[PDB]
Order: structure tokens, then sequence, then C-alpha cells
């Protein structure tokens, strides 16, 4: 049996401590001391070298009179405990951690229960949509993955993505002097005019020269209409609201962020939260993304794109203030023209099946090895080698040659797939993105040279590798060592002989260095770091995989 | 102007001959003499370092007392003229070529008349099927390549890909004693039950365990039924015709060869011709494809697929004897599932246009251009690049480490493109295939090291780099040039760069050593070759552009 | 508030009974008198004139000491001991019956937990498949509609219609002496191969002329496997068990039968039951269809369509026995070419919503009003009078011209629309066939004047104008009452009056005149009758609203 949210909270434990034990004899257990002749044990049907662990529930506690089962609620309670004890915590702080535990294990016990559909998208390929919901638990190594903040059943089984929903924009009438925000290739009022025409054409009898259409989350909307500022607004006939109207909308793996299939622009809100600087970093790259050495980037990857947030908007109060719970950007949409693109977010393929079956990376393989009449194995090493030249290449060759940071958690890389193989690369949410010193030559000629977001070495080497290797392409090989395709070890080879040759294609060499000789990458850790809101003990030390 | 049956007459003349001039001044002019104080010149609009020129027309015709234009069917009988006084030939082969020249470039200006719609291809990508008949002249370097045989006009127009029609196919009930064939995975009695049902299942009323359904051309099927050995079938009561029937299909480049884009076969008919030994080559390939070494290179080259031609049929006279007028052979359609993908032929994409504007791949590369916001020569260089990695590098792989070799004519390389990049191949007419020595161990274990089609060295390193490189990639590389996209010259470089990495994957070193290395490739002709039906004069050098 | 299960039950006894109270006074109660001084209260927030009615919920229990609310457990056990008392029963089936009450009401609730998604079927216009999935309760006038027999959970969300499940068939391929069955145009053996192709063509290399590939039902399929006479075939070599394979079915509103978008054949499976004599109805029917008077039939109303069940198979034991519980019959797949059709199964247009909101009847209404531009209560008047004339017209005409009698169950009448309005008729379902006395010379002509489903005109009156006015035409006219578009009162006197202009176009008057002017029709109840498994208390007399 198995339970996916606990898997969660002991994986993430596992990864950053030192203090359990792993049976040298069979069936194999996985042992947690609690401290006073006590520890929780638990039979392992996978041992995973990067800790993607699948464990057999119920746990069990042995004492020295004997041993009985026990549920999530306990086992997760007799640890917060012993780290209460172990590292001398205020109770306050721990039994507000436990509460957050609890919390997100029902959440994502009830998404599980809703999303009876959910084994039948292991039958084909899946389109961008169908990928971005198909995610019931996105944080494999988070003690508390799964909140709803800030709605209410009800609410949330309408916004979020766990449920597979979808539903319409919100939107206002408002009066020129009261909309701040920017756009490129179309300044912001054809912007606003091109998404009102694409997404909710029937308003457009509301649209003017001095009122301008400007979309709204229908709950955020709800929200600003219950605060003070935008009250006065309405009172003195600046913003009329319109209600909900156009095209469906579906919440991405984000949340925040909304996809419509025929809309040219995705859709990002300031949600209970985006801000003005968060908003600059989009327009930084854009405008980036304009210049001569960009266009020779491109040329070089064809096959790797950047979803740009090249516009963004937002309510200003009578004072002018821009009220950034009515922020949103405006992200490309470059699916618009091939809806049905096998396009999909890599933690919707990587995380581990509610059912205990194969993941959604496992069912694209065996179809890719069918189609091709290779061996499952083969076809996961095809997959592989694939994600490497397609995801794993322009990245670090975008970092090494150009100076350009984009940090990719998993759920920022969408893997394009033709017939279940990766034939190229999209990355989206540009406000992961940061300069190198060898960057600013290139930033200066747009005249950002002194951009806020920057990285040291230091800086680069903690965060790059760590979501790069470590949460996205250790989650491919361990999802695929997981069924049983082939090893970790053996899977973590092709990757090190693949970084190998980019090494030598590239000027600056100190990342890939890092990722093929350092024994250890120091990594800001999950499960201590959400236990506060000590020093050394949110940091831990990722003994490297790849190291000859 | 132009006219561009006459430019493969003549583009094909100087690759063969050294006997013309180029002027130093501008406007530059290709002069032929003919003898006599006479000579042709022609204004040069592009002049190609691999002979794909474009000639602005008319033709003119110097004399001692002055020049005056010439049309084609002047200046083709005066070039046939002097080759028959310079080489001795006989007025009667001469006449015939003469003969044979003007009916192709009739039946060329015919199918630009019927086609207006041809421009409009250039709006947006291809699917297989559009790329299959937008091809009005298919061989650039033969003197007279449309021949209609054995149609007439009507007949033409419905069956010839030029005017892009499609039709049904003709059917009969047959007496399996007066069957014979081949399958695999399916035997032969449920291929044909399968693809009756799947393409005419309205005459399954007529399929019993004794009376199978057979597919036929129309043109085909009501020759045979002219024919007397198939009137004693009808008369004995064991071949009833049912007419036309079922799905449309349509013709591919080839004319014989019929898709279809929901029957999971397409379909290659003996049309006035296929034989027993031509199938056989099929079949041999495609028990080849079912083995563990050929499961290792598809591994390897997952975008790289054979469309097998693992099945084939023919109807058997009263004496048991194959007619093979009435044979087929069946191609897998590996498009069946994806009707829309942009794979497509690469010589439509190459052709010259027929009204002088963006060839096929042109347009591609120009859409290619704009979406990732590169310039056209950045594009250029993207899909050539592309190209070599997903066509050559397979190719020559193929032949090195495996011994396979695929004779890649042009219309014989399918280029699967994602938004206009290449991003697969699919090799079709698994005749065109040949095994060398070191492949012997490998057909032995199917019990085929006696194959029929073997080659030697010599043969590899005649046809293999003549077919790849000189009629495969330089139409990509010039047809590039001729747009001025960036030029032969450069464009060459990069293939020459990349074959040379891939010399050092390989083990069998031999022809890709001969492509850049030796300064002349010995390959047979087509002007001179066709004017037979002498002996150096059918091959000729051709001077390697990639040598250092 | 509501409860649709439970509003069945109620509306159920409250049609078959006289014993209640309606208050002059508002706000308006009905009141059950339970004896004893005490009774049953409802709020009512729609009355119906024919019994649909809508309560609010929680009813409330009135005795001499005061009013307490009551869940649906206790006033269902209530009433069921008052009938109990009333009718002297005994207790027993007086249990039992309650059991299923309560059975059914939790089943239906679990269907409404698990379609959250059930609301956003009234967006647009829904395809046929949609339709059939769309029904949570089946049977307004039903004490206990929803039964799972026989699954369990697991099997129910699988197998049932509720849950929008799909799933492929399981197969056997079967020695041709195992065997039995019909087919109409293609005979049976080119029935299962034809079936076998379009729906597994992956199982074709099991076929040869004496073993053939026949279809089942996946639980069905496991539970002959379970059976003895079935394991001595598999022993003896006759069947051999291919397990599941294929495109997707999905399950209808009868969960026996399964539609398949790509096939051109539905499939009805006996299910834990067709019979021999059940699908013998079928080929009759079909065997009819092909008669020249049934042409006329269809020149006269090309809009109206039967789904004719012209195949059926089943598999024979050792002695030659056929096993009804292995019976399937094929039914046309009419929308096979345009599986987009807004065709749509009347039951689930009219059932009322799960959660209080508009019937998918009320929502394709109006989006008819915003399409034309006409009040909500002009397309409810326009879509009645299309409903008339598309559904009516043609089945009161079928009988009395040419005495075939087809019974219209809610669940056997599909609406074929274009953009909501009705614009023809499928009906299916050929066991609901019947033939009256002037059917027989034209039964004759097929050989089947002794034809087993013969009406008499008692049988005649009896259900053809419950199953066509009580059970179809008054839920559209009670579901467009209760949303208020317009009255039933007013709706039904739109359908008197086009019944009364069709009297006029026909010859036999008989069911018409029964219509039009017999003050009450007796009918077949289901409360009281699914109490047993007296006399004259299953049947009741049902006052006819549309007598002048």
């Amino acid at each position: 049996t198995l339970d996916v949210a606990a898997q969660c909270f002991l994986n993430s434990l596992v990864r950053e401590t030192k203090d359990w034990r792993l049976t040298e004899y069979q069936p194999t257990q996985l042992i947690i001391p609690l401290g006073e002749q006590q520890a929780l044990h638990f039979r392992v049907a996978y041992f995973s070298p990067t800790q993607h662990h699948r464990f057999e529930f119920p746990a069990r506690l042995v004492t020295a009179s004997g041993s009985h089962p026990v549920d999530f609620a306990t086992l997760s309670r007799l640890i917060v405990d012993k780290l209460q004890h172990q590292l001398l915590l205020p109770a306050t702080s721990c039994e507000t951690f436990h509460q957050r535990v609890m919390e997100s294990h029902a959440h994502t016990q009830q998404a599980i229960d809703a999303r009876h559909d959910w084994a039948a998208l292991r039958e084909k390929a899946l389109n961008f949509g169908e990928a971005e919901q198909a995610l019931l638990v996105g944080h494999a190594f988070h003690p508390a993955p799964k909140s709803h903040e800030p709605f209410n059943q009800q609410e949330a089984e309408r916004y979020l993505p766990d449920f597979a929903p979808h539903f319409p924009l919100r939107w206002f009438a408002v009066n020129k002097t009261q909309i701040a925000g920017e756009s490129l290739h179309l300044n912001l009022q054809q912007r606003l005019t091109r998404f009102a025409a694409e997404n909710a054409p029937q308003l457009l009898n509301e649209l003017s020269d001095n009122q301008w259409l400007f979309p709204l989350h229908p709950w955020q909307g709800e929200y600003l209409l219950q605060q003070e500022w935008c009250q006065e607004l309405v009172a003195k006939g600046l913003i009329k609201d319109l209600g909900e109207a156009g095209a469906p909308w579906l919440p991405t793996t984000s949340s925040r962020s909304l996809y419509c299939a025929t809309s040219r622009d995705m859709i990002k809100f300031s949600l209970s939260t985006l801000s003005v600087k968060e908003v600059k970093r989009g327009m930084r790259l854009a405008r980036l993304a304009q210049t001569d050495d960009w266009q020779t980037l491109q040329a070089r990857f064809p096959t790797f794109r950047v979803m740009q947030e090249d516009g963004w908007a937002g309510l200003r109060d009578l004072h002018g203030n821009i009220m950034q719970e009515s922020l949103f950007a405006l992200r490309e949409n470059l699916l618009v023209d091939q809806p049905q693109s096998q396009t999909n977010v890599l933690v919707s393929l990587t995380q581990a099946a509610p059912d205990g079956g194969d993941s959604l990376l496992v069912a694209a393989v065996k179809r890719l090895s069918d189609r091709l009449g290779i061996t499952a194995q083969q076809a996961a090493h095809a997959w592989v080698d694939a994600y490497c030249h397609q995801v794993l290449k322009p990245l670090f060759t975008a970092e090494a040659d150009y100076g350009l940071v984009l940090l990719a958690h998993q759920q920022n890389i969408l893997v394009q797939m033709l017939g279940d193989l990766p034939v190229g690369l999209i990355y989206r949410d540009c406000q992961g993105s940061a300069f190198m010193p060898h960057a600013a030559g290139w930033l200066d000629t747009i005249g950002e040279a002194q951009a806020e977001n920057v990285f040291t070495r230091e800086q680069l080497l903690r965060y790059f590798p760590y979501y790069l290797l470590v949460n996205s392409t250790f989650a491919v090989t361990a999802a695929l060592g997981a069924a049983g395709l082939d090893s970790e070890a053996n899977l973590m080879a092709r990757v090190r002989t693949l970084l190998a040759e980019m090494r030598d294609q590239v000027t600056h060499k100190t990342c890939l260095n890092y990722v093929l000789e350092n024994p250890y990458w120091n990594v800001k850790g999950n499960f201590f770091c959400y236990l506060n809101d000590d020093p050394s003990v949110i940091y831990f030390d990722f003994a490297n995989p790849l190291l000859a």
C-alpha cells in the first residue's frame, strides 16, 4: 500500500537528516529512532539513491514491549516531538508545523478522492492543459506541499488545478487614469484591447478611448470589491464591474497562472501576490530577448524557447498608488497555434502516481518503447538522452556563454515531446531569471546593468544545480528507477557523460565543474526551512552522485 | 523570366560536360559553343557551384551575322545536333532523345498551367499528402524528367500527382488458389482482410474463407481485365470484378505509390512494374527489422524511422504463375495516427518554384525565422544543421556500424519537421536498400547471408554519396543559396564540419573518408545515360566541394 | 435545499395515492398523513400538475406535541410502516422495500459526490456520449431507481455511466462451432470480422476460417470464465481468452449498452440479461425495415430514424446450447459519421439537476433564446413545438398508418438537435417494439405474421400513451414549467393542439382519440409495483390533462 502525501514528509525528513537506519537484511526496512527505546519502522518498497523512496504502509512503532502499526497523524507527531527536544524548539512552532503537515495530508487525500479519472491520464499523450492539471502533489520533498490558501472547499474546487476546473475571467471597465502597466510590441492600451477582444469580445461595447477593459481572477475580483480603496473608485465612476464573461480559463500548476487554449496570452494574477519588482523581471528579460545576442542564442538552440512575460497591468487608487493585489502579468502562449502539442510540465510527468501505478513519464516511455519496437529500458535511455540534449544543454550553455541564469524548478520546465520523445524545451516563469557578472556588458546595451536580479558565483552554485539536477533531472531518473526500467545509478551515469561533453562546448566552466567534480552540494532544504517562518539545519550537504 | 523544364535540360548538360564558357564580365552569361562559329548564350540569374543554375530566358543564338533569341525547341535541337556529330551518334537515337525532351517539356508546362494553386502552398506548413503532390518537376538533372507513361491526358489528370487528384481503388474478389503473397505480423489472409475492412468495408459481404478481397490500381485493374490469362480466371469463376469502392487514395511522387490518410497501409502497385525479387527486398529488410541489432540501431536513433514494406500479393494464372503486372506491396503508414504531421518529401521542398518565387524549403525557413525572431540566414543555418543531425547522421552511421545501405534519392527522404525545423527522418522505398560485407553475420541470423542485394565497396562509393550528398544534401544547400539566404560555399562548410564530427563516432570510416577527402566522385550521370537505352561519357567526375 | 433521490420516492408516492393534502394557504405545504395524529409536512418549492414536484428539505414530522425535522431514512420508514398497516403487508417485503429505497438513495448520493463536473455540462451543446453519461437519476417516478447490481464500488465506478468511465472490451478467440448468431447485410462471420477490425485490429492475428473474434463486456467476461461450462471449452481448446484490447467504449444510460465513437456498431451485452427471444425482436424489425412499406414510411419522415439491431451472437456450450449469459446484440451507430452531433437522450435533458439549478433541457432552451434573440418563453414554445413535430408526429403516425408500436421510454428517445432546436428523432431499443393487428398483412410479407410481440388494443392504450406522453412528453413540459419559462398548463395546451392536427392526417384514430378524449388513463405504476416482486394498487388512474 502507500500514501503519497506521507511519502513526501518522510523523503524530505530522510534527505535532510543523518539519523536513520537502513537494514542490511531483508525485507528491507528504514528505521527512524525516536529516542526513549522507541523507533519507527518502514517497510521499503523502493530505496532510492536520491531519496525518492517509496514505503509500504502502515508504519510501525517498535517499543520495549512490542510493535503496533501507527497512522500518519501519529508518526508525524512522534517525529516532530523528537525534533522539538533534539533541537530545543518552541512547542508553539512545532504545533503549527504539525498542524500544517496534517492539513496538507488531508488536502492531498481529498484531491485524490475527487480524481478518479487520474489513471486514465496514462492512456495517451497529454496536451499542455491536461498535463498542467494532472498534478496532485507538486513538491516531493516538502513536509506540507498542498495548501489551499486562500480558498475554502467550494472555492478550492473551482480555482485549484487539483480538481481540473475551468472558469471565465472577471472584468472591470476602468478609467485610463486608474490603470498602470506596460507592454512590448503593442502598447498597454493595445494589449488590453487585444486581450479583451480574444477572450470576452461581448464586452467590447464597454471599450472607449478612456474606458479600458481590465481582467481579474474571479476570486481576486470579489476580494478587491470588498476593499475600501476600490469601493471609492466605484463610487467615483472610475471602475464599473462587468462580472464574469468570456472564454474558459483553467488554472495551471501555479494556480495563480491561467491558460486559455484560444488566447495568445496566458495570464498570471496577484492572488492572496505579485509585485512591481517581480513584473519588472519579466519586462527586463523580454527587452533583453530583443537584442542581437539573444537572437544568436535562439539561433543556436532553435528547439529552446522562453515564454516571455512582456506585459503587465494594475489598478491605481485615488492617490495614484499601484495596488499590488490587482496586478497581473501576461505570458506569451507559445501553444496558441498548436493546442494539442505534447508539451508537458516536468513535475506532472515525474510525480509518483496516487494509485501506486506508473507515473505519467513512465507511461510515455512505455508508449515510446511500443511505437519504436525497442525495450522499455532502451526507451528509458532514449528519453534520458534527449532530455539532456533538449533541456540540460540549453540551460547550462545559457548560463555559461551568456551569463543568463534560469532557475529550473520542475514546474518551470515544459518538455516539448513528439511521440513521447523530447524534441524541445519551453521555459516559463521569468521571475526565476537572474544575471551573472559576465552578462553585464550585455545587460548594459539595454540600460539594465544595475539590474536588481543578479547572482554571485556562490548563489549560482547554491541554486542552479539544485533546481536543475537535484529537483528536475533526478526526478526523471528516480521516476524511471522506481518503475524498474533501469537503475538510477545507470541512468545518472548517462547524464554524467552527456554533461562532460557539454563542458567541452562552453567557455565558463565554473558551473559544470561543480556539477561534475565537487563531492558535496550545499543546498537550501525544505523540511526544517518550513519549521521556521537552526542555522546549519536549514542547509544540508547533498552527496554528488555524478562524481567519478 | 524562366522555364523550369528547360533549366533541368541545361543544368544536366552543364554538369556532365566540360565544354562551356562562363563570362568574366557582367551581365554574367553562360555560353555553349555549337561549332560552326555558332553558340548559345544564356543570361545567368544564379550561378551555382553544384550546377543548380537558374538562367533568364530567352536563350540567344550568336552567329557571325548577329544574335537572335531562340525558343527551347530550337536550342535543344541545336545541342543534340552538336552531340550527334561530336560523339558520332545514330541520327535515330538522337531524334528519339529530342522527341522525348520536348514531350517532357510539354508535360511539365501543362502541369504548371493546371496548378494555379501552387503559390498558395507557400502559405503554411504542408502535411504529408500536400507535400507529395506539390512536385511539378521531380528530377532537376535529367534531360526529360516528366513522362506520362502509360496514360493519356484524362488518364494522366486522374493518376499523376502533378494534378493533385484522388480516387478509390478497384477491387476483385479472388479465389484463395489464385492469390500469392506474404505478410508479417498478420498472415496474408489477415492483411487482405484488414486492408479491405479499413478501405472498402462495404465489400466485406464478398469476403469468405476462400474468396479474398484483392486491391488494384484503377488503371491497372482495367488493363488486367483486357488481358487473356485474366479473362480466363473470370470465365472459370475464380475472379469476380467488384469495381471501384472505398476511401480516397492519392498518388504520391512515385505515382505507382498511393497514400490514404485513414489506412494503416500505403500501397505500391505494379504499373505499366514491380517484380517478385523487388518485393523480396522489402520482406528481407522487414524481417531484418525484427532482430536485436535492428532494435539497438532504432534505440540509438529514435527520431529515425523506416517505412517497412512487410507485405505483398499478386494474382496467379491458371498454371499457378505469378503475374507480375498484378503485384502490389504494402508499406507501413507511419503517419496514420498523425495525418497532419509536417513530414514532407525532400524533393518537393527543394524543387525550384514554377513561378520563380520561393521554393517550399525557403518558405519553411522564412517561417522558422519569423517564429523564432532570428534572421533568415540564422534560420537557414539552423535548418541545415538539424538536417545533418536528423538525416545525414542516421544514414552514414547505419552504413558504417551496421552495414545497411539505404540509397537516399531525394524522393526517398521524408523530413519530419516540427514548426519548420527538422526533428526526425522517415526513409521509404525499401527496394533502395543493400547490404555491405560487414552486415553478413547479421544477415545470416535470419538466413539471408546469400542476399541478392549486396554491395561491393566500389558500388557503395559510386551511389551512396551521389544520392545522399550530390542529389539530396546539395539540393538543400543550393535551394537556400539561390534564395540568397547565404551562399552554397558557406552552407556546404556547415555540412563538411558536421560530417567530420560524425566520422569520430563510427567504426568503418571508408564512406566518410571518401566524402571528406577524395577530390573527385565518379558518379553515373543522366543526360548521356538517357541518350542510350559513350563508355566514359555516361560516367563523369564530380569535383568534391567538401575537400579542405 | 433539495434531495433529488428523495424527490423520486415522494413524487412516485404522490402520483399513485389519493391520501395527501395540499395547503390552500402559503407557504405552500404538501402533507402526507401517517395515522396516529401524525403527519409529514413538505414545504413545496414547485407544485406540478403532473407530479414533477420539487420540495424544500428537510421534511418535518408533526405530532400532537410539536414538530421536528426528519431525514430521508426516517420519513421513508414512517411511510412504509403506514402502507404496511393500511394494506396489511408482510413486514418482510416492507423491510426489503425500505432497504432497497435507502440503497438507491445512497448510490444516487455517491454518484453526485463523484460528479463535480456536472454543472459544467450546462455550458454548451452536448454530443451523444456526453448526454448518455450525464444521467445521475434515471427514473423520476420510481421509489428505488439506482441499483448497482451486479457490481461493487470499484466495479461500479468502472462500468456505470454515473461516473463517466470508459474501457476496452474483452475478447475471446472462439471456434466457429461454439458461436451462434445472425446478421443482416453481412453474414455473422463478416460482422464479427468487421467489428474486430474496427475496434481491436491488433487481435486480427488470431482470426482464421475457424477461429473467430468474440467481444465481451469486461465484467461479464470475467464472470463467464468462472463458470464451469466455459472452463470446459477452454480446456478443450475451443475458446482462448485474449484479454482486454482496443478502442475505448463507454457505458450509456442502459449500462449494458456501450458506445464507441469510431465503431459502426454499438453493442448491447447480456449483463447480470438478454435472451434469444429478445434479440429476435431486433432481427424481425431489422428484416421488416427492408420492405417497401418501411421504405415508404422512411420517405415520409426523413428526419426519423430507427437504430436497427440487425445482428447478435452468443457462445454455445459443449452440448450446443446457447448460453444466454454470453449474448450480445449489435446496434447501428447512426452517429459514427457525425460523432459531435447534438443528439441527446431525452431523459438526460429532462432530469432534475442534482444541484437545484437548470436542467440540461433548460440550458439548451436558454441558448436557443440567446442565439435567436427571442425570449426564454418563446424559445420554450419553439422547442415544445419542434419536439411534437419531430418526436410525437412520427411515433403516432407509425402506430396509426403502419401498425408499428414503438414504446418510447424516455431513455429510448434521442432528440437530434441543431443549435439546441429539435430537427430529428432517432429511436433505439428495438426490444420495445410491438405490432398491431393491422400490421399483420405487412408482417406476413416477411413471414412474421405469427410474431410473438403483438399488441391488443388494450395493451396499446395502456403503454404507448403512458411512455410517450406521461413519461416522455410531460417530462419536457414539467421541466420547462419548473424553471418558470412558462407553465405546464400552457405548454400542455401547445401539445394538445398539435396532437389534434395530427389526428386529421392519420387513418386509425383509436390511439389519438384516447389521448385527446378519455378523461382517465389507466396506467401501470411503479411505487407499489416494486413493493411486490394489491391488485388495483399496482394500477392507477391518471387524470388526462389534455382533455378540453
